[PDB]
């Protein structure tokens, strides 16, 4: 499956892509304003993950940093990155089918938009200004909006035991982006494409 990812910021972002124990492709890659990088993703890819991240230093053996979504300090990106993250998520050809999404779980720091280029379903979008409208004690100081488990680490925001509720926090997150999940058992907006659909992620989707 092809993933083309467009940066629309006004800034770089440097584009990442796991599936938690290994990197999709080239797992990560530099993104100057309006560039795109497509790459290819293993049919059957279960859990994968796209994201971008921001203010990255790397030297030249491709180590470093990056302020938001770091991935063990690694340009070409092998596990998850540190929150704060917005997430494009997607399970593909589960029996028959592709699974997508975009989730604020894990915080928000780059607007996104994840929309198949093949035929057959919807996109999902998380483009609203949710850096700038962050709750004062969910700011991370070193740029976008934490989510609440990270920030408090308690059971409820966690979700820990299963039994867990929307919270102020969540709801932040769903009244900014109502079609992105806010909070682990938050109703599904997961949607179902054919299997082996392609896709674009577009970073900063809107003007």
């Amino acid at each position: 499956a092809t993933f083309e990812i467009v940066n629309r910021c006004s800034y770089t972002v440097w584009a990442a892509a796991s599936k938690g124990d290994a990197a999709l492709d080239a797992g990560g890659r530099q993104l100057n304003s309006g560039e795109s990088w497509t790459i290819n993703v293993e049919p059957g890819t279960n859990g994968g993950k796209i994201w971008a991240r921001t203010d990255c230093y790397f030297d030249d053996s491709g180590s470093g940093i990056c302020k938001t979504g770091d991935c063990g300090g690694l340009l070409r990106c092998k596990r998850f990155g540190r929150p704060p993250t917005t997430l494009a998520e997607f399970s593909l050809n589960q029996y028959g089918k592709d699974y997508i999404d975009i989730s604020n779980i894990k915080g928000f720091n780059v607007p996104m938009d994840f929309s198949p280029t093949t035929r057959g379903c919807r996109g999902v979008r998380c483009a609203a200004d949710i850096v700038g409208q962050c709750p004062a004690k969910l700011k991370a100081p070193g740029g976008g909006c934490n989510d609440a488990c990270t920030v408090f680490q308690t059971s409820e925001y966690c979700c820990t035991t299963g039994k867990c509720g929307p919270t102020e926090y969540s709801r932040f997150f769903k009244r900014l982006c109502p079609d992105a999940f806010s909070y682990v058992l938050d109703k599904p907006t997961t949607v179902t494409c054919p299997g082996s659909s392609n896709y674009r992620v577009t970073f900063c989707p809107t003007a």
